[PDB]
């Protein structure tokens, strides 16, 4: 009934089944997370200065990672920037919710955009990798054991010289609880360096247009994988 009502049951099943707990609760429709929209500060950064750095430089071959991909609309966002875009989410009842939400879109027709059930952790990250993955309410939705293999993953899925995006949200503080979990640049961080020899934190903003109720809980963080 109630979001907080969701979220506590969404905590049980995690507890009582684990990774498994997030295919159940797409297909009962407990889906607290789901927006229906990307977030405002991704097409911010995009359409800036900063952003268009970013697109301008890719090749034809430019690969989108969208990990936890939910219905995706992340995913679909970096396809219709041309973008040959990958959205994967563990659960194949999120991953049909987003074919469905996406049927018309140009990029699934042309396979430019395209989804896909996968377990980030287990999956055969492709030969070339991943010029740009984006991480939205994804570190966030993990167990804290599990925000090292996240950033050894990281490490891995992104070719050096490429981009990780990530949307850090929420930012809560001390909140002691989870999915979804308070975390922190600092966070995001020491997981994406298990002073740091794999990446560069190039840029770490407070958007100027998060939506209302990601104001201060909240900031956009741009990370180049250098070798
Ligand atoms: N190992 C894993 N691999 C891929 N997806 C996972 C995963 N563990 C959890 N997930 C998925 O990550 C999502 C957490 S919430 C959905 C977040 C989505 N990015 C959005 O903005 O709507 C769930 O869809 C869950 O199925």
């Amino acid at each position: 009934a109630t979001r907080d009502e969701k979220i506590t049951y969404l905590r049980k099943i995690i507890g009582d089944k684990g990774s498994d707990a997030w295919d159940v609760a797409w297909q009962e429709g407990v889906t607290p997370w789901d927006q229906g929209k990307i977030q405002p500060p991704l097409r911010d950064f995009i359409e800036s200065n900063d952003g268009k750095a970013l697109v301008n430089k890719k090749s034809d071959n430019a690969r989108v990672l969208v990990p936890g991909c939910g219905k995706g609309y992340d995913a679909a966002y970096f396809a219709s920037l041309g973008y040959e875009t990958l959205g994967a989410d563990l659960s194949s009842t999120a991953i049909e919710k987003a074919k469905e939400f996406w049927a018309e879109s140009p990029e699934l027709k042309s396979g430019k955009l395209s989804f896909q059930t996968l377990d980030f952790f287990k999956f055969e990250v492709p030969e070339a990798k991943y010029d740009l993955v984006y991480d939205y309410t994804f570190f966030c939705a993990l167990p804290p054991d599990l925000r090292a293999p996240w950033g050894a993953r990281m490490r891995e899925l992104v070719r050096p010289g490429g981009t990780l995006i990530t949307l850090v949200y929420p930012i809560d503080g001390a909140r002691s609880g989870g999915p979804p979990y308070s975390i922190d640049v600092q966070k995001v961080t020491d997981a994406l360096q298990g002073p740091g020899k794999y990446w560069t934190k190039v840029l770490d903003i407070v958007p100027q247009t998060s939506s209302p109720d990601h104001v201060g809980r909240e900031r956009l963080v741009v990370w180049e994988r250098i070798n």
